[PDB]
């Protein structure tokens, strides 16, 4: 499903290096979440099977996972004058239960609000 694979593109990174500001700068860029800059974005780590397991037709049910996941949240921050155009991110990494919308047994959206 395209909603699900879009979810993976925006919110899944199996094995992250660093999980710091530098990590956020890199991954937001390569997942196409810059130009224009996305305001906040959280990545869930670990294996893909465990995320799918949190969850017809275009109806979505909101679910919080029963176990926690390693996550890294990238939040848009105050740009430096030397590259005001570029997207500057602050990373917040943690072990959190995640809230997703499930459609047909697959996660298709992440509730970004709880990581704000």
């Amino acid at each position: 499903n395209s909603r699900y694979t879009h979810f993976l593109t925006q919110h899944y990174d199996a094995k992250p290096q660093g999980r710091d500001d530098r990590y956020c700068e890199s991954i937001m860029r390569r997942r196409g979440l810059t130009s224009p800059c996305k305001d906040i974005n959280t990545f869930i780590h670990g294996n893909k099977r465990s995320i799918k397991a949190i969850c017809n037709p275009h109806r979505e049910n909101l679910r919080i996972s029963k176990s926690s996941f390693q996550v890294t949240t990238c939040k848009l921050t105050t740009p430096s004058p030397q590259n005001i155009s570029n997207c500057q991110y602050r990373a917040t990494a943690g072990f959190r239960n995640v809230v997703v919308a499930c459609e047909n047994g697959l996660p298709v959206h992440l509730d970004q609000s709880i990581f704000r």
